[PDB]
């Protein structure tokens, strides 16, 4: 798989107008197992591991399925999962809420195990910026004899990169819709 994001990133059949674009993804971008059944502290050494954070969260998302430490970061979602998947990952419909987002997980992973996921928020409040587009990662924990549970990972929030729903809560106000993709 790695070195097919190695043919991608460096092919010719590339829109000019995604040049630049890829130039960047392939500027940051390195490559370089973790248990079937991921603990919370592995999560954490793993979002460390990986560092923009559109770059940062789909490094992660393919990190966390390969069960490995592979790509990471030294731009348009579609542009860079083209290139790291290489394929555009299916969107979920807008939700509503973070809360909905970890309802729609946990129900994804209590019917088909689906225990990993990408996390597009509009209107996440950004230091300085403000209001704007972030993603981010959700993986759901089972520790023993515990019910499974969503982890919210933010890669790029190095203040907290494991926030807890009420923590994450307060980076976004009513405005706001989220979307939910993976890797299949
Ligand atoms: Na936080």
């Amino acid at each position: 798989s790695s070195q097919d994001i190695i043919s991608r990133i460096n092919s010719k059949n590339i829109n000019n107008n995604d040049s630049n674009e890829v130039k960047r993804i392939k500027d940051a971008l390195s490559i370089e197992l973790y248990p079937q059944n991921l603990s919370r502290d592995n999560l954490k050494q793993m979002a460390r591991y990986v560092n923009n954070c559109v770059l940062l969260s789909a490094c992660l998302h393919y990190n966390i399925h390969h069960r490995q430490d592979i790509l990471s970061s030294k731009l348009d979602s579609a542009i860079v999962d083209k290139i790291i998947f290489g394929h555009e990952l299916n969107q979920s419909y807008s939700l509503n809420s973070i809360d909905e987002v970890e309802k729609e997980i946990l129900n994804r992973y209590d019917i088909k195990r689906e225990s990993s996921f990408i996390i597009s928020a509009e209107n996440y409040i950004a230091p300085i910026i403000g209001e704007s587009r972030h993603d981010f990662n959700a993986v759901v924990i089972s520790e023993y004899d515990k019910k499974p549970y969503v982890q919210f990972i933010d890669s790029w929030k190095t203040s907290n990169i494991l926030p807890s729903l009420q923590e994450i809560k307060k980076h976004f106000s009513s405005s706001g819709e989220f979307y939910v993709r993976a890797y299949d």
